[PDB]
């Protein structure tokens, strides 16, 4: 009885950009290729890349059936 959850390892994948509003949360996770299709991918909460700095976020991964993970990453913005 397995969760899609339970068979997936979503990578962290640290990204860098230019201060600006929140980037697009699927440059967060590394090894999308291994995902099933249909697998989506959001921020947690919207990262603050308004200003410089290195900024700590989680990216939510939704499987096809509704399970999930919970990746942190860091996105470096630049000055």
């Amino acid at each position: 009885g397995q969760t899609d959850a339970d068979k997936y390892t979503p990578e962290a994948k640290d990204i860098t950009v230019t201060p600006g509003p929140t980037p697009d949360p699927a440059e967060g996770i590394g090894n999308k290729d291994t995902l099933p299709s249909g697998t989506k991918y959001e921020w947690k909460d919207p990262v603050d890349t308004t200003t410089p700095g290195d900024k700590t976020g989680t990216i939510v991964v939704s499987y096809p059936d509704g399970s999930t993970d919970e990746i942190q990453v860091t996105v470096k913005v630049t000055d």
